[PDB]
C-alpha cells in the first residue's frame, strides 16, 4: 500500500545548463529530480554565464522553460559588481545566493563590504541565500543583523555551525537553514571508500560527531535540500576534482529510510521537504501534484542513479527503504517506476504564476 | 622648547618572557617602551608556556615585577581547554585575549562555540579582545552581540575591517579598535624593500587603498598600539619567518610626525594613546608620570633602534620629526636622551593597585 505525499520541493540544486551540459542538464537534472519524488527545484547560479545580470537570467529562463520537466525557480548569485542592478528582475528570481567561501572568479566576494552592499541594495522582501561555513555562518549573521534582515543558511555541515544557529534562534533573530542528505548519512568513516577525488565536497564530510549533532539538532533544521553538484565520474577521479554529489535520486529514500528506523518522524520529512521551503522562499502550490512512495520496499543503492548525468552516487552500497513509485505533477503523470513520462519544457516557472510572486508593500 | 605629555599607554605589546627571551624581555623590552614615551604596557599571553591558566599568570607575574622597568598588565590568553577555569585569576589581568585566526596549538581555538564559551563565561565587566582579520571581525561581533557584550578588536589593517567596524559603530554596538602603527605608514609599496621574510606580519601589510581608509576613518579608531612582536633579524631573514614587528621605539615618532604635518592633532594622538587605552581596559592613572618630547628634532630612522633585542626595524629609512627626550615615572626619571635610568623591577603590576581593578557589581 502507498503513502501519498504532497509534491516536494528541493531548494539547492546545480542544473549545469547554460554551460557545463556534459554534467547535467534541465532535462536530465529535472528527470533525476522527478524520480526522487521532487517537483519543484530552485536551480543555482553559478552556472557558464553566471547568472549575475539580466541578460544572463533571461538566457536561463528560456533554457529552463524548453528543459525543464518538473517546475522551478532560478536563483540569481551576488558579485563583485552587481550590486544594485538587480533590481528590475530580483522579484522574478527564486532569491539571491552569496557565495561566501571558494568560488569561481565571477561570483567570489572579496570582502565583507560587498557582502553589506547587496544586503543593503536586494529588495528587502526576497529570500538571500548564503554558501558560508564555519567563522562565516557568524560572519554572515552579523551583515544580516546590521541591515535588519533575515538569510537563509545553505548545506549546514558541522555541530559547530548548527550549535551557532542554535543560539541565533533562541535569541530572536530571523534566520533559517538547510541540511543535505550526505551530511547526515556520510562521514569521515566513508571517505576510505569513497577516495580523495570522489569524497571531494563542500561542506567537506564531517566526523561522526558533526552528523550526530546534526540529528540531535533537527529541531534546528528547516529544511533538506540535495545541493545536487552533478560532475562526472572522469572529473571526480582526475587530478583536480570539483566538489559536489549528485543527490536528487538519493535524497528521498535515504530519508524515508531515517523514517522508517524512528530517526524523525513523516511530519519532521514533509515540514523539511514541503512547508518549510514554501515559507522560507514563497513558493507557490502546485496544483493536482503528488507523489506515492512504497515504504516497504528494501533495497542497495548501486554505482550509479538511472538519470543524472552524473553517472556515479557518493552512496552506492547504502541499504535504504522506500522507492518512489509515481509522481503527477499538475495533473499528468510524469513518473512510474523508472519512467520519466512528461518531456523537457512540461515545467513552468513558478515566479511567473500569479501565486509565485513574493508579496511586498506597494 | 619641549611638549609635556602625559604616560602613554601600548595596549598591545609582546614582551616574550617566559620562554623566548632571545627576542625580548621584560628588561629589555620595557626598555624600548620607555624610550618611545611609553609607561604603561599590556603584555599578550602567548609566551613559553602562554599565559593560559593560573600557574602561568603566577610566573609571568614575578618575571614581570622582576624585570619590568615600566609599569604593566598582563592578560591571559583564551584556550580550547580553560573556558569557565579563570574566574579566580581574571581580575587580576589585563583582559582576556583570544587569537582567532593562525596561533600556537596551545591558543589555537577551532569552533565558533569556543569563542561563545569563552564569552559566556569570562566575567562580564573585564575586558576582551580579539586578534580578528578580515571576516572573522563580523564573526566575533556577531558572538559579543549574542551574548551581549563588548568586544574590542586587536590591529585593524583594512579598508574592509574598518568599514565594518564603523558600521557597528552606527547602530550603537559596543565595539572599539586599535590600529598599529605599521598599518598607517607601511604598505604594500613597502615590500619590495623589505622582503618576503622581514616583510612577514599578520596582519599582513595592506594596499595604499587600506591605509588611506585607516588614515580617512581616524574618527573609528579608538587606540593606537604598537602590537610590538619583536623576533631577531636571524628569524626574519630565515626559511620559515615568523610574522611580527618591533615598534615600541618607533611609535611615537612616527605618529608625532603625522602630527606635525597636520595629519591628526596633538589631541587625537593623546585620545588612541592615554585616554582610551585607559577608559577600554579600565587602567589606572599614574602619578607623578610624564613624557617631554622635541616636535623639531629631525632625523632618520636607523638599521636598529638601541633597546629591543629585535635589532631590527622596519622603518628603516624613514624621516621622522619628532624625538623622545625625558620620561619621568612616579617621580623617578626613567629615561633622558637616550639612557634608560630606572632598574629592570622598577615597573609594577596595575592590576594590583587599589585604583587598578576593575568596577564591579558585588
Ligand atoms: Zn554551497
Ligand atoms: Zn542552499
Ligand atoms: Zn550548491
Ligand atoms: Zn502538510
Ligand atoms: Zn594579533
Ligand atoms: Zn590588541
Ligand atoms: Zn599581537
Ligand atoms: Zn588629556
Amino acid at each position: 500500500k502507498l503513502v501519498r505525499l504532497p509534491g516536494l520541493i528541493d531548494v539547492h540544486v546545480h542544473l549545469r545548463e547554460p554551460g557545463g551540459t556534459h554534467k547535467e542538464d534541465f532535462a536530465s537534472g529535472t528527470a533525476a529530480a522527478l524520480a526522487g519524488g521532487i517537483t519543484m527545484v530552485c536551480a543555482m547560479p553559478n552556472t557558464r554565464p553566471p547568472i549575475i545580470d539580466a541578460p544572463a537570467l533571461a538566457l536561463a529562463q528560456k533554457l529552463a522553460e524548453a528543459g525543464a520537466r518538473c517546475d522551478f525557480a532560478l536563483f540569481l548569485g551576488a558579485s563583485s559588481e552587481n550590486a544594485g542592478t538587480l533590481g528590475t528582475v530580483a522579484g522574478s528570481a527564486a532569491g539571491l545566493k552569496l557565495y561566501l567561501n571558494e568560488t569561481f572568479s565571477e561570483l567570489r566576494l572579496d570582502s565583507v563590504v560587498q557582502w553589506m552592499e547587496h544586503f543593503e541594495t536586494w529588495p528587502s522582501h526576497l529570500p538571500i541565500v548564503a554558501h558560508a561555513e564555519q567563522q562565516t555562518v557568524a560572519a554572515v549573521l552579523m551583515v544580516a543583523q546590521l541591515t535588519q534582515r533575515s538569510v537563509h543558511i545553505c548545506h549546514v555541515a558541522r555541530k559547530e555551525e548548527i550549535l551557532l544557529i542554535k543560539a541565533a534562534k533562541a535569541r530572536g533573530l530571523p534566520v533559517t537553514c538547510e541540511v543535505a542528505p550526505h551530511h547526515l548519512f556520510l562521514s569521515h568513516d566513508d571517505l576510505e571508500r569513497l577516495g580523495p577525488g570522489k569524497g571531494e565536497v563542500r561542506p567537506e564530510l564531517g566526523s561522526r560527531q558533526d552528523v550526530e549533532a546534526l540529528w540531535e539538532n533537527m529541531a534546528v533544521i528547516d529544511c533538506f535540500a540535495s545541493d545536487h553538484a552533478p560532475h562526472t565520474l572522469e572529473e571526480k577521479c582526475g587530478s583536480r576534482p570539483p566538489p559536489g554529489f549528485p543527490g536528487l535520486e538519493t535524497m528521498l529514500p535515504l530519508l524515508l529510510t531515517a523514517v522508517s528506523e524512528g530517526r524523525l518522524s513523516l511530519d519532521d520529512l514533509l515540514q523539511r521537504l514541503h512547508h518549510n521551503p514554501r515559507r522560507i522562499f514563497h513558493l507557490p502550490p502546485q496544483e493536482d501534484t503528488y507523489v506515492e512512495v512504497d515504504l516497504e520496499h528494501e533495497w542497495t543503492i548501486p554505482s550509479h542513479m538511472p538519470f543524472s548525468k552524473a553517472h556515479w552516487t557518493p552512496f552506492e552500497g547504502q541499504k535504504v527503504k522506500g522507492t518512489v513509485r509515481r509522481v503527477v505533477l499538475r495533473g499528468e503523470v510524469a513518473y512510474i517506476d523508472g519512467q520519466v513520462l512528461v518531456p523537457p519544457g512540461y515545467g513552468q516557472d513558478v515566479r511567473k504564476w500569479p501565486q509565485g510572486a513574493v508579496p511586498q508593500l506597494p
